[PDB]
């Protein structure tokens, strides 16, 4: 299993394939390691039908497609270009020696009469003319050549990250889990106890697996987290490698951004008419582009269907399917669903709708996609099941024949159908409505800045419900503010250093213009004042009447308590500024910067360990903008499947926005367990 890399949704072109019955993952690893009839390379298994199929075909020779239902595992002994130490595991597609001499077959007696042969020593693995190491050489795997002038000779093959790292160690798989000075390592995947901003469901191709050390931003060797509490990360005295670093390509002498609706788009039935900016899935991933070839091969590009329309990393359906589908960034998962509703220009759409995924979905529908009937989950014709029926799964429900998920397809709820051509078949099954405007969720749909653009554009008018004027007892802003309850407002304690009397200060809640507001904009006064316990640059306020909830008042959604964003991610930042003269006087402004994590931050270029684990790094990198951007409070906004979730608070008594110097934030996640405790008590 640890020598197999999963590929969830894939089928490879087979002749020389078996079939047979299998209940478990693990039972058809068995026949793998085996090796009977053929010496398998790759396997295909079905979790529902409980079908699997040993192949000998892999990536390299045969063509990789989208199927149902359908897990692949790869051999990496076989799919490994380089060579293990002395190479005796190595089962590369090596054609050519040192030199440059044609490899000459192992069963061919002509020219040269060899020793080793496939029907002597099978064992070994001597594939037709590769180079393969059967006497235990130390210098490599060798062959035979073509030319009659040599009998034998090495090859020129690289090596492994395994046992000694490249250059920096930036593709590094070396299974180390100890630091230079003895300390135990952390997990990528768990958050504790230090939070930080590479989670290894957002970063699939940066190998960030388990424990193991992995170079993502540049550093001098692999780095990782420890357990120990007191040191966050420490740097590992891996061995370097004395064999040639590997090629970069040339020596002589852009992305896809975020175009996802956040108001939900709806496709018309099949979703082949379906033109949309959306290019998220329904667990939450990076869509992969059309044109692009990495990390998934396919033949689905523009050249093939021009009439779908098939650009940049948007939601299409070419070849016709139940719903839209489009590949993802991750190389572990293929293919997955798009987060979209249905159109509306069995049971009724209005009571009985699904959660999420239709995991707790217990409705009264009985119709497929096609129109199908659904057959019993208890019955066993036409089609045979030992799992997944009414006595297994006690924790699902399964009554008659009604929709139910309990293993949590990525289609939604699934059912058996009367049909014997078709084993399950998934269902048109409405998605909950709100009942209420949630947190993060505005009615107007934004501009989308990208992040080159320097300074910013003008915002859509009420696209940023959330955004807090703090205006005077007369009427003039001065700072911003974010809003999380209709009675509580989140911003700095910067602002309340002037004056500390509640009365003074003023709440103006949906604006777009500064000097002439607009008609219906609320104003409601400060009732009491609240400070952070530390004394750290983040306050609390509480209104005198509560806010109405309407299509231009919305608040911003709350973060899981300690939660750090992922590392270069583009974040939205709202607020007025310092206006002057330049397009946009009086007016709402949006700006796009990408969060930096703490690490790379804390470097000598950047800040030099002025950052703590409280303070939130955002801004450029390369080419930056002298003047700031937003207001003091302003909110630091992220797009995670359908909704803006608030980060950061803006604060110019930590960092101010310079080129090639990212500004300091007051992360919000930190301090979340000490904004819930105020909501709840009063």
């Amino acid at each position: 299993l640890d020598d197999y890399v999963n590929t969830q949704g894939a089928s490879l072109f087979s002749v020389t394939k078996k079939q047979l019955g299998a209940g478990s993952i693990e039972e058809c690893a068995a026949k793998c390691e085996e090796d009977e009839e053929f010496t398998c390379r790759a396997f295909q298994y079905h979790s529902k039908e409980q079908q699997c199929v040993i192949m000998a075909e892999n990536r390299k020779s045969s063509i990789i497609i989208r199927m149902r239902d359908v897990v692949l595992f790869e051999k990496k002994v076989y799919l490994s270009e380089c060579k293990t130490g002395n190479g005796k595991n190595y089962r590369g597609t090596m054609s050519k020696t040192k030199n440059g001499i044609t490899c000459q077959k192992w069963s061919s007696t002509s020219p040269h009469r060899p020793r080793f042969s496939p029907a002597t020593h099978p064992s070994e693995g001597l594939e037709e003319n590769y180079c393969r190491n059967p006497d235990n050489d130390p210098q490599g795997p060798w062959c035979y050549t073509t030319d009659p002038e040599k009998r034998y000779d090495y090859c020129d093959i690289l090596e492994c990250e395994e046992e000694c790292m490249h250059c920096s160690g930036e593709n590094y798989d070396g299974k180390i889990s100890k630091t230079m000075s003895g300390l135990e390592c952390q997990a990528w995947d768990s958050q504790s106890p230090h939070a930080h901003g590479y989670i290894p469901s957002k970063f699939p191709n940066k190998n960030l697996k388990k424990n193991y050390c992995r170079n993502p931003d540049r550093e001098l060797r692999p780095w990782c987290f420890t357990t120990d509490p007191n040191k966050r990360w420490e740097l590992c005295d891996i061995p370097r490698c004395t064999t040639p670093p590997p090629s970069s390509g040339p020596t002589y002498q852009t992305a896809p951004p975020e175009l996802t609706p956040v108001v939900q788009d709806c496709y018309h039935g099949d979703g082949q008419s379906y033109r949309g900016t959306s290019s998220t899935t329904t667990t939450g991933k990076k869509c992969q582009s059309w044109s692009s070839m990495t990390p998934h091969r396919h033949q689905k590009t523009p050249e093939n269907y021009p009439n779908a329309g098939l650009t940049m990393n948007y939601c299409r359906n070419p070849d016709a399917d139940k719903g839209p589908w489009c590949f993802t960034t991750d190389p572990s998962v293929r293919w997955e669903y798009c987060n979209l509703k249905k159109c509306s220009g069995e049971t009724p759409s209005e009571e009985d709708c699904m959660f999420g995924n239709g995991k707790g979905y217990r409705g009264k529908r009985a119709t497929t996609v096609t129109g199908t009937p659904c057959q019993d989950w208890a019955a066993q014709e036409p089609h045979r099941h030992s799992i997944f029926t009414p006595e297994t799964n006690p924790r699902a429900g399964l009554e008659k024949n009604y929709c139910r998920n309990p293993d949590g397809d990525v289609g939604g709820p699934w059912c058996y159908t009367t049909n014997p051509r078709k084993l399950y078949d998934y269902c048109d099954v409405p998605q909950c409505a709100a009942p209420s405007f949630d947190c993060g969720k505005p009615q107007v749909e934004p501009k989308k800045c990208p992040g080159r653009v320097v300074g910013g554009c003008v915002a859509h008018p009420h696209s940023w419900p959330w955004q807090v004027s703090l205006r005077t007892r007369f009427g003039m802003h001065f700072c911003g503010g974010t809003l999380i309850s209709p009675e509580w407002v989140l911003t700095a304690a910067h602002c309340l250093e002037k004056s500390p009397r509640p009365s003074s200060y003023k709440v103006i809640l949906g604006a777009h213009q500064e000097v002439n507001l607009e008609p219906h904009v609320q104003e409601i006064e400060v009732s009491r004042l609240f400070l952070e316990p530390t004394r750290k640059d983040i306050a609390l306020l509480k209104l005198s009447s509560p806010a109405v909830i309407t299509d231009k008042v919305i608040p911003a959604c709350l973060p899981s308590p300690n939660y750090v964003v992922a590392d270069r991610t583009e974040c939205f930042i709202t607020g007025w500024g310092e206006t002057q003269g330049t397009f946009g006087a009086g007016l709402l402004k949006e700006a796009q910067l990408p969060v930096i994590e703490n690490k790379v931050c804390n470097r000598y270029e950047f800040l030099n360990g002025r950052v703590q684990s409280t303070e939130l790094c955002a801004g450029h990198l390369a080419g930056g903008t002298d003047s700031c951007q937003g207001d003091s409070g302003g909110p630091l906004v992220c797009f995670e499947k359908d909704k803006y979730i608030l980060q950061g608070v803006t604060s110019w008594g930590l960092g101010c926005a310079r080129p090639n110097k990212p500004g300091v934030y007051v992360r919000v996640s930190r301090f979340v367990t000490w904004i819930e405790g105020v909501m709840r008590n009063n």
